[PDB]
């Protein structure tokens, strides 16, 4: 349900949280699922997915 | 292991993956963890984080 951060964490885009160390957060159920950093096998580029956009093979 | 698109994604961001439904998509284990979309209690920003920067309270 709540979660404590551990460390600082600096946002590197638009769309990510900054956030320091003892900060108390709550994560957010979505459409989109957890995201996971994925390789395309099809084209070759890398980067972050939604999980509930996939399934395994 | 591998996964397959079940649905076209175009990215919104520089670190998203845009990706066609059929494509098949490898995941890469990090260090980051999976990313939530998280609302913190402590600021009242919200946006993704690193799931393993983070505990349960």
């Amino acid at each position: 349900m709540t979660f404590v951060a551990l460390y600082d964490y600096e946002a590197r885009t638009e769309t990510d949280l900054s956030f320091k160390k003892g900060e108390r957060l709550q994560i957010v159920n979505n459409t989109e699922g957890d995201w996971w950093l994925a390789h395309s096998l099809t084209t070759g580029r890398t980067g972050y997915i939604p999980s509930n956009y996939v399934a395994p093979s």
